[PDB]
């Protein structure tokens, strides 16, 4: 086909799939098996990017991954789905009955995904805190795990499934193919070919784009639109969300108590953005991608400039004190808590991709060097044996990755994951020489 189609799955592949198989690196805190570096106690806290030996580039051949709150999914060349992390509510989609099976990356049985036998492939993975999703090249969505809420388990699908332990076909909810996923903490967004957005999961923070009264929370626990149309790109923080329209207008909704939605100078406790609201951005800026955590958001332009907004308590926004703008929110005690409008970061390289976990972030410079900042106590920034928060984007330099071209990054609650390829000796020396001279 129809004339309503504005999106194709191909439009997103550069963001998600690497052409080359990747060395996978993991770091931060893995007390709940998040690091996927196996069962040993020494390997549940890792302060610098560590090459993951369970995902060797020449055999596992990982080409994509999606990092959730407490678990990760990865995709290989033959479209097998690998998982590791916390399986307490089925998120790994495989039998795991640190726990060795949970802390060791392994494949979900191929039979668990019927489209694979038909020659279809996964084009995107998505992981929330407690749920997992795979989008297939034929528009089908497989999902597993559950959604939690403030007080416990909400459920998985309507009042029919509480916890889904194996991949499960989500009943069709559009006349168009699904083209993109955006996972939050306990909700997930879907985008279809015509630009309609659907939301599924917990809704206590208005993340579903509609108010849901208590007694309808299970009756309506399935992907549903909410009047948001003409969208070409979706992204999600934990409890807030972003949509970019065909006409280059960026809107946000959901949790906004730190101004993470970037819509207003006014910062107020318990604030929720109910109807999607436009972010003001200079006319110059074309949006490439967005990453968001619990209380901050990161907006990357096509030119490589990064705009941040939201919380400042753990340096989430990565703006140094002596450059905080005049619209910085200060509380009654005079402490700067938030930067509620998107604010361009200065004195940084141009970035090509960005990822955000709960209170930390990792961005990749055009030259393939990763930069991190934010909350430091769990070492998710991978900057070594220092607990203090990192104020501005800071180069990750360690033996394991110093000569790698970093291609993909992702972040969870207390940890981060990257994928890269070794530079040739020639290219590695050239980049090293370039970086040393500045």
């Amino acid at each position: 086909h129809m004339s309503h189609i504005i999106n194709a799955q191909e439009d997103y592949k550069h963001m998600y799939l690497s052409v080359q198989p990747l060395d996978i690196f993991c770091w931060g805190t893995g007390s709940m098996c998040e690091l996927g570096l196996g069962p040993l106690a020494k390997n549940k806290e890792v302060k610098r990017p560590r090459l993951n030996p369970f995902l060797p580039r020449d055999e596992a051949k990982i080409i994509s991954f999606a990092v959730g709150g407490m678990h990760t999914l990865a995709l290989d060349e033959e479209s097998n789905v690998w998982s590791w992390g916390c399986n307490d509510v089925g998120a790994l989609g495989r039998d795991t009955s640190l726990n060795e099976l949970e802390s060791t990356p392994a494949k979900i049985p191929r039979e668990s995904f019927p489209p694979l036998a038909e020659g279809h492939k996964v084009v995107q993975l998505a992981a929330t805190d407690n749920m997992s999703c795979a989008l297939f090249s034929n528009g089908e969505v497989y999902a597993w795990g559950t959604f939690r809420c403030n007080e416990g388990i909400l459920g998985f699908y309507q009042d029919k499934i509480k916890i889904q332990k194996t991949p499960w076909k989500v009943p069709t909810f559009s006349k168009y193919n699904i083209v993109q996923l955006a996972p939050g903490k306990d909700h997930i967004l879907f985008l279809d070919e015509e630009g309609m957005v659907f939301a599924w999961g917990n809704g206590q923070q208005n993340q579903l784009g509609r108010k849901v009264m208590e007694r309808f929370r299970l009756k309506t626990l399935d992907p549903r639109p909410f009047g948001l149309r003409h969208v070409k790109y979706i992204a999600s923080g934990e409890n807030h969300c972003f949509a970019l329209t065909k006409d280059n207008k960026l809107v946000s909704w959901g949790l906004n108590q730190f101004g993470q939605c970037g819509v207003s100078e006014d910062v107020e406790d318990g604030a929720l953005v109910t109807k999607p609201k436009r972010l003001a951005l200079p006319d110059n800026v074309v949006i490439r991608s967005i990453a968001a955590g619990e209380h901050h958001s990161l907006i990357l332009s096509q030119d490589g400039d990064l705009y941040s907004c939201g919380r400042l308590d753990m340096f989430e926004v990565g703006i140094p004190k002596d450059n905080l703008p005049e619209y910085t929110y200060k509380d009654v005690h005079g402490k700067a808590r938030a930067v509620p409008l998107p604010t361009k970061l200065n004195n940084v390289p141009k970035f090509k991709s960005v990822a955000a976990g709960s209170h930390h972030s990792v961005a990749v410079a055009q030259n393939g060097i990763a930069y991190s900042w934010g909350f430091g106590e769990t070492y998710a920034v991978g900057l070594g044996p220092f607990e203090d928060d990192t104020e501005v984007p800071t180069r990750i330099k360690n033996t394991a990755t110093q000569d790698h071209n970093i291609i993909l990054v992702g972040c969870g609650g207390q940890f981060s994951v990257s994928g890269g390829v070794k530079l040739s000796d020639e290219d590695a020396e050239k980049r090293a020489d370039e970086m040393d001279d500045l």
